[PDB]
RNA sequence: GAAGCUGACCAGACAGUCGCCGCUUCGUCGUCGUCCUCUUCGGGGGAGACGGGCGGAGGGGAGGAAAGUCCGGGCUCCAUAGGGCAGGGUGCCAGGUAACGCCUGGGGGGGAAACCCACGACCAGUAAACUCCACCCGGAGCAAGGCCAAAUAGGGGUUCAUAAGGUACGGCCCGUACUGAACCCGGGUAGGCUGCUUGAGCCAGUGAGCGAUUGCUGGCCUAGAUGAAUGACUGUCCACGACAGAACCCGGCUUAUCGGUCAGUUUCCCU
């Protein structure tokens, strides 16, 4: 079963302070990842765009749902953590196919 | 036939593998210290409500601007001697509206799309050049509050309540009872449910009004999420796809919009 259920977000912001306080960088020069390790055995992801970054709210919104599609198919794959998704200034230009590419190609490094 | 304007619709459809939310129902497991009857009452059976009470089934999920600080209102909480000053808004006539800086029909001028413009007394006093002549004008907001869970005083004062609080006017003073308040000796809901999508709506028939709008009769009810809900490849009538995001709700205008199909309208004149 891939279903992305309530358990896989951070809700509460206490997980976000806990990621910033252990993280460990992961980033490109235009998208950064962070991260934590658990205990609970499945991983969860949280999602953090700026408002000031990019406007347009079909865009963030894109950037939101093509980070969940990414997310929630190798679920299976990486190691339990506590992942956190940031966005810098020029995202909001590429399109979806090098979104996808660039999310895909941070994954592999992530031996942890 | 080419070019320019206004109005109407659209700015994708179909299937293509897994998933996010909420609506209804189906049985299923606990709680009822809810109700009723039998009972071994260690309780069982049935009816309701709640809880992640586990899956299945059915049918669903972003606008012509959802966007703005530009207006008006719906609905709550707080506050409010009646007397003015001060400030703001509106200022051709007549209608629409629940209201309005919104809409419509006339007149004057402006004039040609200035067929759109302040068009309230330039003499009542030297006016998109000043005073004034009338009407109106509390504040904050779905994190408003409402219901619960829960909360756990701090013996109260120089003692007066007058200038602790301009009490509310509140920008100002006339004072209406002008108002219960200093630091120790302070510790306290951080959660849940409703508000919440039926809309001062939509469609059809039929009168009224030059117009905006409206009288009467029938039918329709699957965004409401809470780091906050839209991705997959093949063909296509692919108009080769642009501006853009719900957050309590409604009525207008204000920006932004590649463009595609019709209707009306003018110039070009092979026609
Ligand atoms: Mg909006
Ligand atoms: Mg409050
Ligand atoms: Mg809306």
């Amino acid at each position: 079963k891939l279903a992305f259920p309530r358990e896989l977000r951070l809700l509460t912001p206490s997980q976000f302070t806990f990621v910033f306080q252990q993280p460990q960088r992961a980033g490109t020069p235009q998208i950064t990842i962070l991260g934590r390790l658990n205990s609970l055995g499945h991983p969860r992801i949280g999602l953090t765009v700026a408002k000031k970054n990019v406007r347009r709210a079909h865009e963030r919104n894109r950037i939101k749902r093509l980070t969940r599609e990414s997310f929630r198919l190798r679920q299976h794959e990486l190691p339990a953590m506590d992942f956190v998704v940031v966005a810098k200034k020029g995202v909001a230009d590429l399109d979806n196919r090098a979104l996808s590419e660039a999310l895909e190609k941070l994954w592999r490094r992530h031996c942890r």
